[PDB]
């Protein structure tokens, strides 16, 4: 079903900075599904190539997030049964950097998530692309 690395783009900035608009402008609405915040459900997903996880703060199980952001065939759960996960792009909007989503105490190796992140975009003081290995995200990605 999926046989490709799902790209993972994290967009960080304060409330009202245009995070949701950045996500909406990434690709066509017809190709973009918005994951309901704060639950494990993929209700309404119909195989869209772009998935947006708006206002993420680490409310998916670590291991589920690692799977979503990986490259193997994967089904995800809805209230009416599983559906194939077919994202080619996952956009994660957040007020915090990924440092803050999961503590290193709660997880085997935090670099497992960071290595699966493809790009980091940061609200300055506009949205600028950052180069993993920087002041605001210490860790390497991709």
């Amino acid at each position: 079903m999926r046989d490709w690395k799902t790209n993972v783009h994290v967009i960080v900035g304060p409330p009202g900075c245009g995070k949701s608009k950045w996500a909406a402008n990434f690709a066509d609405p017809e190709t973009t599904y918005w994951k309901p915040p704060r639950n494990k459900w993929w209700d309404g997903y119909h195989g869209e190539e772009v998935v947006v996880i708006d206002d993420f703060y680490g409310w998916l199980p670590w291991d589920d997030l690692l799977r979503l952001c990986d490259r193997y065939p994967l089904t995800v759960e809805t209230k009416g049964g599983t559906v194939p996960f077919l994202a080619r792009s996952i956009l994660i909007t957040s007020n915090q950097t990924p440092l803050e989503w999961y503590s290193s105490t709660a997880v085997p190796a935090v670099e497992a998530l960071y290595r699966r992140i493809t790009s980091l975009v940061f609200w300055k003081n506009e949205q600028s692309t950052e180069e993993g290995g920087q002041f605001v995200t210490l860790s390497p990605p991709c």
